[PDB]
């Protein structure tokens, strides 16, 4: 057996839970209710329950969209807390932790020597004994690691019948005002979701802040005032009047931009000298290369506003080779380096982009680039120790980015019966360019209605202590049937911080069928695959173009910014 269960006695019987605005409003004046939950916490009956987190941060960063806030739950002392553990001391995670049958065996083994009577669940009759419902008849909750990519954080799984017995005064939604990310006027009463992007940005700020309440590292926002003044000081210097008064199209000549670089780098270090011994991390070749990228981005996307120009800057590839601090930063003067490198980044962009009337003068583009660059770096844990990445298999590289599977990518329909199944892949930077970076813009996957149903509640995109919002979408079309997750703030792949994507699906008795003439069509969807995009769209190529078995691929279409990972589906 791979997993085991043992009762623990926690020092604090306090869990947390991230909720949408509607649920946060509900919980302020009602108790938890299975009927009020549209999914009952999980598409899989074995797992239907109330899910909670081991601390406020884990719950905060496992909201994936439409964040409302985080509530604090105090559960009774008489509840038995059963922790799922690996039988191998080296391995803290095992995929059996997620499968109803192995877990069933593990609690049965514990119950037998601990005076708890549980049904005689078998691989045959498992459909008749739903795990969490059955533990709810016995005063049991489950403690479990969040996932293979977050083994040190844990979810507490609370059977609904017990969740419903928690008193109201034990559900805290008020003592910390920062745990409530929205105000009522931010939402539409009919949808009870944010009215507009202004609201979404406001909620995101409170969401981000709470998730790091610092756990996230350097607060890049703390230096916007300095960076803005600094850039403005440069543009008032008479020696830079040629930048200040520049009009017309972009400047992408590498000699020309190098000339600005060597005029700008010393100037920036004068306005905010770095502390003794510390040196600038900006490189000529990367800044020139990156600035050209911003200029190409400004033209192609016709930026009609400051924020549009800032957004476009945040998803330009190669920022890490220009700022030099995407993966590490000199701890002797982190503030000075942040102020120094962003300012350099934005000034170089201001020298290369076209000067578009909607933006303003060249200075305005520079300031817009600074906001964009700062947003990118804000979500990287610079200056904190680098994480050991998860081992991968079957990698595929394109334009310096690498997608690969963590563990097994196969989706088995019966294990031993249908249920919630999942696979995980990582998006990494290829180490040949150790400081390269690229945006994660969207991920997509095949589906089959009634056969392989993506579970939007349990899809996750993970990197560090920040949440990673995305919008889940079931797409139109039958060739193939597909879904996409659109990331909702600048999400950046780095060497030291790859992004982990978990896709969860429900399988059914209809996933695989017998009797078909071709053994490869026995399971739907046929030709299964996922896809990750880290650059601009190619005309007439969307996620459904790539997922299709008819996609030409990166060799025929090297301009693409997609990587496609196939996987296989099997009945048992
Ligand atoms: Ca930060």
């Amino acid at each position: 057996e791979n997993i085991q269960v043992a009762e623990i006695t926690p020092s604090t019987r306090i869990v947390y839970r991230g909720v949408s605005p509607a649920e946060f409003i509900y919980l302020e004046g009602n108790k938890f209710s299975r009927a009020q939950s549209p999914t009952q916490g999980n598409d899989d009956p074995q797992w239907k329950a109330l899910y909670t987190g081991s601390d406020a941060n884990v719950s905060s960063r496992n909201i994936t969209d439409n964040p409302g806030g985080v509530v604090k739950i105090e559960y009774p002392s008489d509840w038995k807390v059963l922790e799922i553990t690996s039988t191998t001391p080296s391995q803290k995670w095992h995929n059996d932790m997620g499968e109803a049958w192995p877990v069933w065996r593990a609690v049965k083994k514990w119950a037998a020597s601990n005076q708890v009577d549980l049904p005689d669940v078998t691989a045959s009759n498992i459909d008749d004994y739903l795990l969490l419902d059955e533990l709810g008849k016995k005063k049991i909750i489950l403690k479990k690691p969040i996932g293979e990519d977050d083994v040190s954080s844990h979810e507490f799984i609370i059977p609904w019948k017990m969740a419903e017995t928690v008193a109201q005064n034990k559900i805290d939604s008020t003592s910390d005002p920062a745990a409530k990310f929205f105000t009522p006027d931010d939402l539409d009463s009919t949808t009870k979701q944010p009215k507009d992007q202004a609201a979404v940005r406001r909620i995101l700020k409170k969401w981000d802040a709470y998730s790091c309440k610092s756990l996230c590292g350097i607060n890049v926002a703390a230096y916007k005032a300095d960076i803005e003044k600094l850039i403005k000081d440069v543009y008032e210097d008479p020696n830079f009047s040629d930048l200040k008064n520049r009009t017309g199209g972009p400047q992408k000549d590498k000699d020309t931009l190098k000339g600005y670089y060597e005029r700008l780098k010393p100037k920036v270090e004068t306005l905010r000298p770095l502390k003794a011994g510390v040196s600038s991390a900006v490189g000529a070749a990367g800044a020139i290369s990156w600035a050209i990228g911003v200029a190409d981005a400004f033209t192609s996307e016709n930026v009609s506003s400051f924020d549009k120009a800032a957004a476009v800057t945040a998803i330009v590839p190669g920022l890490g080779e220009c700022v030099g601090i995407a993966n590490a930063i000199d701890k002797r003067d982190p503030e000075g380096l942040i102020i120094n490198t962003i300012s350099m980044a934005a000034l170089m962009a201001s020298a290369a982009v076209p000067v578009l009337a909607p933006i303003g003068v060249a200075l305005d583009a520079g300031l817009a680039a600074a906001q964009g660059v700062a947003t990118v770096l804000e979500y990287l844990e610079i200056g904190q120790p680098a994480r050991t990445p998860l081992p991968v298999s079957s990698p595929k590289t394109h334009k310096g980015v690498t997608a690969a599977w963590v563990g097994s990518e196969r989706i088995i329909a019966h294990r031993p019966r249908p249920g919630m199944r999942q696979h995980i892949f990582s998006v990494s930077i290829d180490s040949s360019k150790p400081e390269y970076t690229a945006p994660l813009i969207e991920v997509a996957g095949v589906r089959a209605d009634g056969k392989l149903d993506p579970s939007p509640e349990w899809i996750r995109i993970r990197q560090n202590h920040y949440p990673i919002p995305f919008r889940f979408e079931k797409l139109s079309g039958d060739s193939p049937y597909a879904f996409r997750c659109v990331l909702l703030r600048p999400t950046t792949i780095t060497r030291t911080e790859p992004v982990y994507v978990t896709f969860a699906y429900m399988t059914s008795d209809m996933t695989c069928r017998t009797g078909e003439s071709d053994p490869n069509k026995a399971c739907s969807p046929n030709n299964p695959a996922i896809a990750v995009r880290f650059g601009s769209l190619v005309k007439n190529e969307d996620e459904r173009s790539v997922l299709a078995v008819t996609w030409p691929g990166p060799s025929i279409r090297p301009e693409t910014n997609w990587i496609k990972l196939p996987y296989s589906i099997h009945p048992y």
